[PDB]
């Protein structure tokens, strides 16, 4: 019963611990090259163990998915992480949230129109308001971001916001817009020995002053939904719910309930959407460097879908090309290089090794988009990677920026068609420019840490007319 290969362990201060991304990936790389796809590393009496690139993941997540299914652990004590870390630290807990979604889904189609259909039309409202800028330089950032939350919006609130309306461009920062944080050794430490530093640690001084005002919105949103629920005619993910814990008023529960809505949502809404925000921004910086591909989409669009049809999600099948194109676009974004970690949910054989019951385990996602194995140029945008003799789309086994497994992204599906609808509307729509030249822009990620994010820039919407 050994665990895979590794490096020695230091005791309780951390033999890399504190290292940053350009370090780590020089570490990463060694350790990848001393051991194998498959080892272990040793951190605060625990071992994590760590997978490298297509075929080890796969071999995980895939032919063992059960095994592999249990998502990380998260032991903390607050205030804030003891209520909701609860709701969701079990892993039935999770299987709810699917379960409840693609049952709500199929059953409710809530508001005479469906997913697709609401995309295509918030689609259209980003062409309304895109030629209301007149060819100015923006940054996509904030416009990206409020797309993509609308689609959320529609379907649990039961309605999109317009762009410019404020309870929606405050809520939008409430999530999304960054907090810097302010602290020097000095100041650190008086906290620590008088700060009642074991009341306000690190983040929980900003991330309250959001969370009330958020905790606001849904209280006052679930509550204005529970006076006018019609119980044969739901609207949204809301009123479905509502008819679910109709049973459960008359108690106290329901504070429970408001509260497991909240993160629900939070999460729902923020991670899953800002990713898909980023991708999409990412997306149009790479439309900038490489003109060439992007003039091929546009004559794509254009011979499938022609200059005024709205783009369809069945035009995606028809156009090889522009699919192959967003592929690559999420292989090269990258947003997520570890990726989630997972816990296997019993003693697990592996190759030989033996990991045992919730032994944290690391599918490093990023190892397999740029697994040299499965690509070509595996650090080069090249719609090729998906594309057969026949200049069809075949799939590529390293292809995996939703993780794989039981674990697989729930809204795997839901962001795939917002980034063709927006991707195409857009280019069938307007063209692109920049005050960067292609061949000038960099495509290197700020890399604060713990996620890939494409450097700020400003781009230009010329409508073709
Ligand atoms: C757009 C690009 C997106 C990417 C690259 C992405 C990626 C991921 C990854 C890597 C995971 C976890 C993988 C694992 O547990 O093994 C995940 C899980 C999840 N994502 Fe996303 N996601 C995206 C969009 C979305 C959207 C739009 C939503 C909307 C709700 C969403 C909601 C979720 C949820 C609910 C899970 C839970 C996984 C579970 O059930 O255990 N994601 N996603
Ligand atoms: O058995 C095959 C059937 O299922 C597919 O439709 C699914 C699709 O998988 C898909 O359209 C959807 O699954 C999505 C489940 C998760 C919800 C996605 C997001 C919705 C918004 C809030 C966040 C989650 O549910 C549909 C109905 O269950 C097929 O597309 C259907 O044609 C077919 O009837
Ligand atoms: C009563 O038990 C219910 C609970 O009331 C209920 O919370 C649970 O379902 C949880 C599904 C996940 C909730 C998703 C909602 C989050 C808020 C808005 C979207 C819907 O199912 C249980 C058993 O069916
Ligand atoms: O995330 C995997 C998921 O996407 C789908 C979509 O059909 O995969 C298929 O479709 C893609 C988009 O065009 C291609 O990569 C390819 O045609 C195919 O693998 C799902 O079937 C799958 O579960
Ligand atoms: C974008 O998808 C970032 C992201 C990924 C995964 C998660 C979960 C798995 C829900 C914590 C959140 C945000």
């Amino acid at each position: 019963g050994k665990l895979p290969p590794g490096p020695s362990p230091l005791p309780v201060l951390g033999n890399l611990l504190q290292m940053d991304r350009k370090g780590l990936l020089r570490s990463f790389l060694r350790l990848r090259e001393k051991y194998g796809d498959v080892f272990t590393v040793y951190l605060g009496s625990r071992p994590v163990v760590v997978l490298c690139g297509t075929d080890a993941i796969r071999e995980a997540l895939v032919d063992q998915a059960e095994a592999f299914s249990g998502r990380g652990k998260i032991a903390v004590v607050d205030p804030i992480f003891q209520g909701y870390g609860v709701i969701f630290a079990n892993g039935e807990r999770w299987r709810a949230l699917r379960r409840f979604s693609l049952a709500t889904m199929r059953d409710f189609g809530m508001g005479k129109r469906s997913v697709e259909e609401r995309i295509q039309e918030e689609a259209r409202c980003l062409v309304e308001e895109l030629r209301k800028s007149k060819g100015a330089l923006l940054d996509n950032t904030l416009l990206f971001h409020s797309i993509t939350s609308n689609i959320i919006c529609s379907i649990v609130f039961g309605k999109r916001f317009d762009y410019k309306d404020p309870v929606f461009l405050r809520l939008l920062d409430l999530f999304f817009q960054s907090f810097s944080l302010i602290s020097s050794f000095s100041s650190q430490v008086f906290e620590l020995f008088s700060g009642f530093l074991k009341y306000f640690p690190g983040t929980h001084r900003q991330i309250y002053r959001n969370l009330q005002e958020i905790n606001t919105f849904i209280g006052q949103s679930v509550e204005k939904h529970r006076a006018t629920l019609d119980p044969s005619n739901p609207r949204d993910f809301i009123d479905v719910y509502l008819l679910r814990m109709e049973k459960d008023k008359s108690d106290p529960s329901s504070e429970f309930h408001h509260q497991n809505l909240i993160l629900t949502v939070l999460s729902l809404f923020f991670a899953g959407t800002e990713t898909t925000s980023t991708t999409l921004r990412y997306g149009f910086l790479l439309m900038l460097k490489y003109p060439h591909v992007t003039e091929r989409v546009q004559k794509e669009i254009e011979q499938v879908i022609g200059s005024h049809r709205p783009p369809a999600l069945d035009d995606r099948a028809k156009m090889p090309y522009t699919d192959a194109v967003i592929h690559e676009i999420q292989r090269l974004g990258d947003l997520i290089p570890f990726g989630v970690p997972h816990t296997v949910t019993k003693d697990t054989q592996f190759r030989g090794y033996v990991i045992p019951k919730n032994t944290e385990v690391f599918p490093v996602l990023s190892s397999a988009l740029h697994d040299p194995r499965y690509f070509e140029t595996p650090n080069t945008f090249n719609p090729g990677h998906f594309l057969d003799a026949n200049g069809a789309l075949k799939r590529n086994e390293g292809f995996m920026p939703f993780s794989l497994g039981k674990r697989i992204c729930l809204g795997e599906g839901i962001a795939r068609t917002e980034l063709f609808l927006f991707f195409t509307t857009i280019l069938q729509n307007f063209s692109i420019a920049s005050p960067v030249p292609p061949e000038d822009i960099d495509l290197t990620p700020r890399e604060s840490g713990v996620g890939n994010v494409p450097p700020s820039y400003q781009i230009r919407f010329l409508a073709r007319h």
